[PDB]
């Protein structure tokens, strides 16, 4: 086809840097993360640099094909491999350099977070707040938000993004920053996937913490009332404002445990002195506290823990998200109903996790309207994850759907955000857009119309032009 010819030329005739349906191994090359929502892109291309990205986009445009990039491939709907669209695989764009005058790093989108973490540490003992899973790609992560262990302390990853290079739908290459193409910069910091392909990032850094203390307190058992009590305490201690601003603080419910976990940036002695578990009516069954003098080790261990938990690998699953704030905190009775629901509902899973992850702190230092990330006044995220041994069934979809309903049952008609970093393809696109972007939606549609009127950069739940 013209498309195939064009697209081979976009990578300089390197036939290893393009793949088409009907090539051997195509479904493996697509590399699904979610194993249920398998896709067949019209082609996959592996550009070497920005120019080849721009060339490949043009090939799609010339053949009336739409485009998504793929960096780490962690999208929960495999949207970076959308069916019938060009998948621009950015695995080759993994450059890294450190400006030691400012400790600002310049990095390609194909860097996965484990490499980002290693290279920032090695280049002068630096880091930036980001997520905990090492296989997440920077390209899709810095462009949605990027919340992790250091976020209460320092904010989102995208709060450290100072400049980007972006390939636009017409194959123009631009830069964006707070001082230049400010509108594009707004959209890239939380909604890049709808407006262009980020081919380079300049990211400010912080010195690593001197001391990083991981904690984990576990309550074992299946009693819904006991579990609700742990949740309610967890929620009220967060809402009360007594927690140290810098400390990561999360609660994970599984079928047989509640795990209060996080990170404290200070001495183990000072952490232990704070006596976090004393606020709970029932003492945890297990406490694990570990100090890391090396921040790379801390980060590697955090990544290894989520992988070991079974919730961080390509798999069959469904997953949903919600944002809660001081105005939508879950009432006592609804929390009781949440844990009753988890206790008795037929779930179809081989594993589930319901994660409550505190935000606040430095995340709130930036206003909702300053970047495309809307949820700045959030108290916490709720992420639900239901893994299955074989193909997903409606049992598990209904399970998570009904869970979101009971979680919001204290105030069913209030606004609830969703994190666009954890896409939920099994809902109306209208509800998704409203959840993902909130009142930033209108401005994003304006920018979409400005930079991509023909909707080249499209997925199931992308921002539509006006
Ligand atoms: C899989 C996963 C995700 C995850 C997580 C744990 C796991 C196991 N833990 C997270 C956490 O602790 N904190 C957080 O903030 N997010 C966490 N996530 C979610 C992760 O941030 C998102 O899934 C993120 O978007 C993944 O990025 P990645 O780069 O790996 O994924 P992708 O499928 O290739 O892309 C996602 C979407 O963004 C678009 N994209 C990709 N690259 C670009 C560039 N360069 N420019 C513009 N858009 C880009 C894709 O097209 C897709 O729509
Ligand atoms: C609500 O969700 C619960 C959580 O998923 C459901 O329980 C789960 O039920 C499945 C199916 O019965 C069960 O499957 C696994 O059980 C064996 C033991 O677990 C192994 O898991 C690790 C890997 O994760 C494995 O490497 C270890 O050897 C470990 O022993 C497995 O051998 C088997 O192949 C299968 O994977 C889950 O264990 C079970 N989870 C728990 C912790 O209970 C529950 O059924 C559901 N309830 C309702 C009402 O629907
Ligand atoms: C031809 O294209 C392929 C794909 O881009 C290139 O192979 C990759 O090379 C990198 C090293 O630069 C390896 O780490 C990857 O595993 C390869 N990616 C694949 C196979 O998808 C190859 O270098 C290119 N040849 C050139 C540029 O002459
Ligand atoms: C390709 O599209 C971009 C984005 O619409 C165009 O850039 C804009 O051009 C208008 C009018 O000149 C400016 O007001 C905007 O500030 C530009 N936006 C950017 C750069 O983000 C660009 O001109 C188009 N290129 C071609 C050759 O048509
Ligand atoms: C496809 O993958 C298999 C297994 O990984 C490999 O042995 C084979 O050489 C691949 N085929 C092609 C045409 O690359
Ligand atoms: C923490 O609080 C509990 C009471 O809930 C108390 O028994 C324990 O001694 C305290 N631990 C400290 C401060 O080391």
């Amino acid at each position: 086809s013209a498309f195939a010819t064009c697209l081979l030329a976009s990578v300089g005739g390197n036939s290893s840097a393009v793949a088409f349906p009907n090539q051997a191994n195509y479904s493996t090359l697509v590399a699904p993360y979610n194993f249920d929502l398998l896709t067949t892109p019209s082609a996959i291309v592996w550009p070497q640099d920005t120019q080849q990205v721009a060339a490949a986009v043009k090939c799609a445009v010339d053949s009336d094909i739409k485009v998504q990039p793929k960096s780490g491939g962690h999208n929960y709907g495999n949207y970076g491999s959308t069916t019938g669209e060009l998948s621009v695989n950015l695995d080759n764009l993994q450059h890294f350099s450190m400006n030691e005058t400012s400790w600002t790093a310049r990095l390609g989108p194909g860097n996965r977070l484990g490499r980002v973490t290693e290279l920032m540490y090695n280049n002068g003992g630096r880091h930036v707040p980001h997520g905990t899973t090492f296989t997440v790609g920077l390209g899709g992560h810095a462009t949605v938000g990027g919340a992790g262990a250091a976020s209460r302390m320092h904010g989102l990853l995208l709060d450290y993004v100072e400049e980007v290079e972006v390939v636009l739908a017409n194959s123009s290459i631009v830069r964006a920053s707070k001082s230049h193409n400010e509108d594009l910069f707004f959209a890239v910091r939380g909604a890049a996937s709808s407006v262009g392909i980020v081919t380079d990032f300049s990211i400010r850094t912080e010195p690593v913490p001197v001391s990083s203390v991981t904690y984990s307190y576990i309550w074992e058992g299946t009693d819904p009332a006991a579990r609700a009590e742990v949740f309610l305490t967890w929620q009220s201690l967060l809402a009360g404002g007594s927690l140290p601003q810098h400390m990561a603080y999360d609660l994970v419910a599984t079928a047989n445990s509640m795990i209060l976990g996080g990170a404290y940036f200070g001495s183990q002695e000072d952490f232990e002195a704070f006596n976090l578990s004393s606020h709970f009516k029932v003492a945890p069954d297990v406490t694990h506290i570990k100090t890391y003098t090396n921040f790379f080790d801390f980060s590697a261990a955090a990544s290894a823990q989520t992988k070991a938990a079974g919730i961080a690998s390509p798999s069959h699953f469904y997953a949903k998200s919600l944002v809660f704030n001081q105005q939508t905190l879950i009432p006592d009775d609804a929390a009781e109903e949440v844990f009753k629901y988890l206790a008795t509902t037929k779930n179809g899973t081989d594993l589930y996790a319901v994660t409550f992850a505190a935000l606040g702190g430095a995340v709130r230092d930036v206003s909702a309207s300053e970047t495309a990330f809307y949820h700045r006044d959030a108290s916490y995220f709720m992420f639900s994850f239901g893994r299955t041994s074989g193909d997903l069934t409606d049992t598990t979809v209904q399970f998570l759907d009904g869970l979101s309903e009971v979680l919001t049952s204290g105030q069913p008609d209030a606004y609830y955000g969703q994190y666009v970093g954890n896409v939920d393809p099994r809902q109306p696109t209208d509800e998704a857009l409203t959840g993902y972007y909130g009142k930033n939606l209108h401005r994003l549609q304006q920018i979409k119309s400005a930079v991509d009127p023909n909707d080249v950069f499209h997925n199931q739940q992308s921002i539509p032009p006006l």
